């Protein structure tokens, strides 16, 4: 299985920088029914709080949204045509709003039916990172039985399952990082 804890990841500075955006994250989380600390952790992991981050593949901004994929998914959810521009994705308020929208899409879409909010949290970071489809297929080729299998595990067993069974090494590591980010956030009484 993936040695996902290696190397240790110090969340202090990445969470401190993501916390700068918390007032936006609070409002975005409220609008979309999404946990602002989950938003904050994702910013910390994805961009380390850097609103100008651009990946090899042109994922953009605080929550690393890609116009042609997640960006477009959000626009389709809102009933809008087309997709956002690079410039728009760079704007921190728009970026975080779309990241929150995307987390809601995952929750209400492919991940609908997961009972344990902690398991759901882990299922969200894994899907955001490496795709809800690939996570589900890790359990069963049909969605229905995959969710049923997910429902039989507690949060620790879910991590374990991902560590042993997910093709992408980064998947279980995203859960490790998330917990490191949650630990760091304990020191921010927001």
């Amino acid at each position: 299985k993936h040695d996902y804890t290696n190397p240790p990841w110090n969340a202090k500075v990445p969470v401190q920088r993501a916390m700068q955006w918390m007032p936006i994250s609070q409002k975005a989380g409220a609008a979309w029914g999404v946990d602002p600390q989950l938003i904050t952790a994702i910013i910390a992991i994805e961009s380390g709080g850097n609103p100008n981050a651009v990946s090899k593949s042109n994922a953009i901004g605080l929550m690393q949204l890609k116009a042609s994929t997640s960006g477009r998914d959000v626009y389709r959810r809102m009933g809008w045509s087309g997709e956002p521009t690079t410039s728009e994705l760079k704007n921190p308020e728009r970026n975080i709003s779309m990241g929150a929208a995307y987390l809601n899409i995952l929750e209400t879409g492919p991940l609908a039916g997961i009972e344990d909010p902690k398991v759901l949290q882990y299922a969200l970071v894994v899907s955001y990172a490496n795709g809800a489809g690939a996570l589900l297929r890790t359990f069963s080729s049909d969605r229905k039985k995959a969710i049923s299998k997910i429902n039989d595990l507690d949060a620790d067993e879910f991590l374990e399952h991902v560590a042993r069974n997910h093709p992408a090494p980064q998947a279980p590591r995203y859960i490790y990082k998330l917990e490191q980010a949650l630990d760091a956030m304990l020191e921010h009484h927001h």
